[PDB]
RNA sequence: ACAU
DNA sequence: CGATGT
């Protein structure tokens, strides 16, 4: 109904699906970059949207945040409320860096605690996320 | 179909 | 137009 600017948005960007993946969070009200992670070699959009929002849980945390995180992914909000990232990508050499990178964020879910309320923006309403990159 |  | 997902 109402966008809660009081929070983070976070966001996936890629160049090619599958392909280079980076991420980013920002403070929804303010658009000020809060993280960003050096770019992924092999990665799929959805395990993108998922690292960037457990990152934000991360973030907010070590900050005493109690905000709420926005992401635009259905599939990221359910796989972390599920702490499980149900990506068919081939697990290889060349895709071992983002599936580490999954597994070490589900291990971060399966042992720390938060209450952070993880938000669908509303993307047909609102226009793109606060964190998108103009990139499609 | 919906979300990317 | 293609791929990733529920
Ligand atoms: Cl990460
Ligand atoms: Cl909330
Ligand atoms: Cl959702
Ligand atoms: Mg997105
Ligand atoms: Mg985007
Ligand atoms: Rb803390
Ligand atoms: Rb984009
Ligand atoms: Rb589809």
């Amino acid at each position: 109904e109402e966008i809660i600017w009081e929070s983070l948005s976070v966001d996936v960007g890629s160049q090619g699906n599958p392909g280079i993946v980076e991420y980013k969070g920002v403070d929804t009200k303010t658009g000020e970059v809060l993280f960003e992670r050096e770019p992924i070699p092999i990665g799929t959009n959805n395990m993108g949207e998922f690292l960037a929002i457990v990152h934000g849980l991360r973030y907010l945390k070590e900050r005493n945040s109690r905000k709420p995180i926005y992401s635009d992914s259905q599939t990221a909000i359910k796989w972390v409320k599920d702490k499980k990232a149900k990506s068919t990508l081939v697990r290889n050499e060349e895709t071992a860096l983002i599936w580490k990178l999954v597994d070490e964020a589900e291990e971060w879910l399966n042992t720390h605690t938060y209450e952070t309320p993880i938000l669908k923006w509303q993307t047909d309403k609102w226009g793109e996320i606060k964190a998108d990159y103009g990139r499609a």
